[PDB]
DNA sequence: CCTGACTCC
DNA sequence: TGGGAGTCAGG
């Protein structure tokens, strides 16, 4: 494959239509070397050294023209890069890792040569045979280097029609194009905004945190008679099950389980079970939430970064790494104040965070068509206190807090698939009524058993499950003989569709929330997704339109045969924002 | 490196 | 024997 390997940009380089690559190899591309840089067009193949071409005022001017369209894997990647290096890149149409992930999530494609794979085309080598893996990682010389630039690059414009004609077959093309492309571009902006973080304050934290895993270490000592490593499962299962010989209520591949739920179900039995979930609790806020963010936190601005990855979760949510900022404590009051951490990024700023209210089950409504889940949505009715009355049989006065957050776990239960044995013990109560429960609840809702045993069906017969916007998830295992695998793949036959039209529709609300906030030319930013819920920030005069703006763009993105309902707060720290 | 904790939706 | 994730310490 001939190539240049140019000293120069020239003109025919700036064609208004080509494979781009800007190659960045560290795993976390933010503040990160741009290594070469590789364009095939019309007009030839070359390699350019970023050195050249990023002081070159014509490459930049055409990066940044969004009329010279650009094929690409991972733009995302080399956007965030190129930002971080005050570079604008526009004009992307063809993102060749987008367009793999959604022809296949399960297949992981995560360089260009796995998603060659796909139609059969060899002519480029893996990243991790060229780079080499963990500690041997490196560039290699520049000849070897600029090879595989412009291979990549030769793939991504030969397979850019293939991946296209095959999405259109899935009814996938504009899920591509007006759906993952769009959102590209607002991620790779809430990355490189990042979120701003009271380092004083998780300082603090910290040094009390440390003084109170200290007293509940040590009489958790006192407790046992012994000392011991209570973060080893291991160890502790001897304590457990040998020493203080409690029952075993549960093995694992490894030995002895000591999760969370067996603990709880042996506090009949000792005390020191709650003080060693406690002190479980109390380490991972230490180690996770203090000790691995501040790692994290760039220094001189106090912000952190986080990457979402937008091609790896098998249903079509995002995930969030480096920091996880998706699992940022709440539950827990202890471990909620963490939240008092996050603030808004200028002075006179506030954040603004709003959530959908059961998304999943308003899905379930919709797909399903049951009559009496979508009228109780409808009326908005709490739907919790409505599945109580049903389970438990009673009018909805003789409800206790109890029954309702049992009614929860069934609402919930149902949508991922849970047996009477899953329920019985998640509820820790009899299995012979938590199978009465299921079987209430079914009857109650005779849509939603139809529509269990329906998709099971059609992912038997066609091979895969699709979502509202023809996101789709393939399930070979669906006809397996074996009762364990079938068992698992029906559970997410009935899931996928219901947890990734919900993934669906908050995707669409960013696009369409963004475009507004552009259109009235507000500060409001975008900070974080959290899977049914925006955080953003403005300054403090923006909350009375935000107030009105925001619940109605993400109510609206879709509409559905129930109504989305959005909730919202806004506050000094994200915190506050409750 | 894998497992089993914890955290979130 | 409930769906989808990431990070951490221990081994
Ligand atoms: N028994 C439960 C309860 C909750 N969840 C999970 O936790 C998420 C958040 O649940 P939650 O906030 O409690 O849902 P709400 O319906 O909004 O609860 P509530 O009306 O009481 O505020 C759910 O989407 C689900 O993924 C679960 O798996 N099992
Ligand atoms: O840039 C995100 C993008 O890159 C991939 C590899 O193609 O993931 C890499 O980067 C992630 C973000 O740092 C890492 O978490 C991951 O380990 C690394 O391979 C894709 O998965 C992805 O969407």
């Amino acid at each position: 494959m001939a190539f240049t390997l140019a000293d120069r940009v020239t003109e025919e380089m700036l064609a208004d239509k080509a494979a781009l690559v800007v190659e960045v190899v560290e795993e976390n591309y933010h503040d990160a070397p741009i290594v070469g840089i590789a364009v095939v067009n019309e007009h030839g193949r070359f390699f350019l050294r970023p050195e050249t071409a990023l002081a070159d005022p014509q490459f930049v001017a055409w990066l940044g023209d969004e009329t010279k369209k650009k094929s690409m894997f991972d733009s995302k990647r080399a956007a965030v890069a190129l930002k971080w290096k005050g570079i604008e890149l526009c004009g992307v149409s063809f993102d060749l890792l987008l367009a793999a992930y959604l022809l296949d999530p399960a297949q992981g494609v995560d360089d260009v040569a796995a998603a060659a794979k796909m139609k059969q085309y060899e002519a480029v080598r893996p990243d991790e045979a060229v780079y080499g893996k963990g500690a041997k990682r490196a560039v290699p010389d520049e000849p070897v280097l600029a090879e595989h630039l412009v291979r990549k690059a030769a793939a991504i414009w030969e397979l850019e029609r293939p991946f296209l004609d095959e999405l259109r077959r899935n009814e996938q093309d504009r899920l591509l194009v007006e759906l993952e492309q769009p959102l590209s571009s607002i991620l790779a902006e809430m990355e490189f905004a990042g979120v701003k973080v009271d380092t004083k304050r998780l300082e603090q934290m910290g040094k009390e945190l440390a003084e109170q895993l200290g007293t509940v270490e040590q009489r958790i000592y006192e407790l046992a008679g012994q000392e011991f490593n209570i973060n080893s499962p291991k160890q502790l299962g001897v304590i457990l099950f040998e020493k203080l010989q409690l029952p075993v209520l549960k093995k694992t591949k490894t030995g002895y389980s000591t999760s969370a739920d067996v603990l709880e179900k042996l506090a009949p039995y000792h005390e020191i079970v709650e003080n060693i979930l406690h002190y479980r609790q109390l380490g991972k806020l230490q180690s996770t939430y203090i000790e691995g963010l501040l790692k994290v936190v760039r220094p001189a601005t106090k912000k952190v970064h986080t990457i979402f990855n937008q091609a790896l979760t098998q249903t079509g949510r995002l995930s969030s790494t480096e920091p996880n900022l998706q699992n940022i404590p709440i539950r827990l009051e202890e471990g909620r104040k963490i939240r008092q951490a996050f603030v808004p990024s200028e002075s006179d700023w506030l954040i603004f965070a709003a959530d959908y209210s059961q998304i999943e089950l308003r899905v379930l409504a919709h797909i399903a068509e049951d009559d009496n889940l979508m009228e109780a949505f409808r009326r908005d009715l709490d739907i919790h206190t409505k599945t109580a009355m049903d389970i438990f049989q009673v009018s909805e006065d003789e409800v206790t807090p109890n029954m309702r957050r049992q009614a929860k776990a069934v609402n919930y239960g149902i949508v991922y698939g849970i047996s009477d044995y899953g329920l019985a013990q998640n509820l820790n109560i009899s299995r012979k009524e938590a199978a009465e429960f299921i079987e209430r609840y079914f009857e109650s809702f005779p849509g939603v058993k139809r529509y269990m045993e329906n998709i099971v069906q059609e992912a038997k017969q066609k091979g895969y499950v699709t979502t509202l916007l023809h996101r789709r998830r393939y399930l070979p295992d669906i006809t397996s003989r074996n009762f364990n695998v079938r068992s698992f793949a029906e559970r997410m036959a009935m899931n996928t569709p219901i947890q990734g039209s919900a993934a669906d529709i908050i995707k669409k609300a960013m696009i369409d929330l963004n475009a507004r906030l552009k259109e009235e030319r507000l500060q409001a930013h975008l900070l974080l997704q959290v899977h049914d819920e925006l955080i953003l920030e403005a300054p403090k005069e923006e909350m009375e339109r935000l107030c009105r703006l925001v619940p109605e763009v993400m109510e609206q993105a879709v509409t559905l045969r129930v109504p989305l309902k959005v909730d919202y707060h806004y506050g000094s720290t994200w915190y506050d924002a409750k």
